[PDB]
């Protein structure tokens, strides 16, 4: 329980700081890029081969399997220092400001701006500017720095409304068969955004774009962590109204218990976020 | 001390058939495939990037990252069956038959035969034949079956021989800097081949072809353990003869190659796997 993830709008001048500062360490000692490879990794891992599903996408473990990759994120951060914990970037109120480009999260003293056209969209403000923080696509090797691109598209041309999420806490099954991507009924499915998609955690990533529209070069972008943190507080809070699909008979690797590529992690072992040691604002 | 590594030569015909159900039985279960993606993800992870050294390959921490491969390999084998360790292929021998192809290895009751050129080298003897086992290419999809290519480069036609595993177990260094394919007078880059490539354990990794001839695929064959254990054998053997020589990169080094630091996609890492009696087995020798 005993430890809080808050809003960024609740953060303190102090916090943003040990944060971003915080995260630079792990950049700089070289743990940060353990979490681009773990999830573009994971991503590749498809359960079964030959199908849609990839061990932390496009089925039941989309949930906790981002659980324990913040979790595990979480705990090196606090070994940096210990008087930080995870935001969370609650999207679906910055979605209603005449102009959530304009969020405060978007400051160049925490995460930075939108793209710079003029530099095909890399973003050149706040600590995580190119040339301040390398960056690396799927092959694994040096791209040359974050891109943002604030509701490029027309697919994903604006965040998730509170209605959005309102909708998804309102439905009954964590998940049902065949557990993916067509997914009808299911928790699961509907925060992960696939339903008449993108939308939620889906559309929230297409919104950002740059590496974020990318699940292979996802994680090369901070707001990565706090998109997620938010996502995983959805399922928290899920988790005291209805308070796991499937148990057996899920593809390995999707059921209660089964081991979470690239980890031995099982859904089981982060069903109570407490148990893990943490909490949000509520 | 307590798992013994056979000698492939050794193994008894109950033994081959221990082994070859149980592989089977990771595989059908699910875990086999969690190998085949740790390793194509360890050589994507490069240390630093931008460079040409990998968390697994390529630079220092090449041997103990396979040893905890292995390791975790064989706690699996040997929890579906208590009786089954990690055979070992002296490869080193096989190299003084006329024509190693014939080796009892390649039998159709243990690995199977090489690759047959009327199907493009689909391996269709053997119980991981195309059709009897499953495969996926580099991106993670499904791929076709299994494929060898017994010594049909140019650059690797034969089998590294017992007097060049007796070279690199002649280096005093188990690496040098830069601790990347071009450390000199180091054990663990020549041991890898790089020294005049391919030789050892690429040369090897070349020889068979198929999928064991690409990083991002060769654990598709499940003689990418035997030829480690190999590989790994020999390493230990190198332990005990220089004593007094640990690794290197002690400190200083890619974070990713330490002595002391994680080795990706493990929080294990070199210091951890460093004495094989403690991991829990022996090799006949
Ligand atoms: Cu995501
Ligand atoms: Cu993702
Ligand atoms: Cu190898
Ligand atoms: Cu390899
Ligand atoms: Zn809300
Ligand atoms: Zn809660
Ligand atoms: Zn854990
Ligand atoms: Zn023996
Ligand atoms: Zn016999
Ligand atoms: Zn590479
Ligand atoms: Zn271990
Ligand atoms: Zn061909
Ligand atoms: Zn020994």
């Amino acid at each position: 329980k005993y430890r809080v993830r808050k809003n960024v709008l609740h953060l303190t001048d102090t916090e943003k700081r040990d944060f971003v500062r915080t995260v630079l360490i792990l950049k700089e000692k070289g743990i940060y890029d353990r979490y681009i490879a773990w999830h573009g990794a994971a991503g590749k891992f498809h359960t079964p081969p030959g199908s849609d599903r990839n061990a932390a996408h496009m089925s039941s473990a989309f949930l906790p399997w981002h659980r324990e990759y913040l979790l595990r994120f979480e705990r090196d951060l606090q070994s940096i220092n210990p008087e930080v914990t995870l935001p969370y970037w609650e999207w679906e109120t910055d979605a209603q400001m005449q102009d959530p480009s304009q969020s405060q999260i978007w400051s160049a003293d925490f995460m930075g701006g939108n793209g710079n056209p003029i530099k095909d969209f890399i973003v050149d403000t706040g600590p995580f500017a190119a040339g301040r923080w390398t960056t690396i696509d799927e092959q694994g090797n040096p791209s040359g720095g974050l891109k943002r691109n604030f509701g490029a598209t027309k697919e994903a041309p604006t965040l998730p409304t509170r209605d959005d999420v309102l909708n998804a806490l309102k439905i009954t099954q964590y998940d049902t068969p065949p557990w993916d991507m067509t997914s009808q009924n299911s928790f699961r499915n509907q925060l992960e955004g696939f339903i008449n998609g993108p939308q939620l955690h889906n559309r929230v990533h297409h919104w950002v774009g740059g590496q974020m529209g990318v699940v292979p070069t996802a994680p090369n972008d901070p707001v990565f962590f706090l998109h997620h943190a938010n996502v995983d507080r959805i399922w928290a809070v899920w988790q005291i109204i209805h308070r796991y699909q499937p148990m057996k008979n899920g593809p390995f690797g999707q059921n209660f218990r089964d081991p979470m590529y690239p980890w031995n992690t099982t859904p089981e072992d982060v069903m109570n976020h407490r148990k893990l040691g943490y909490v949000y604002d509520i």
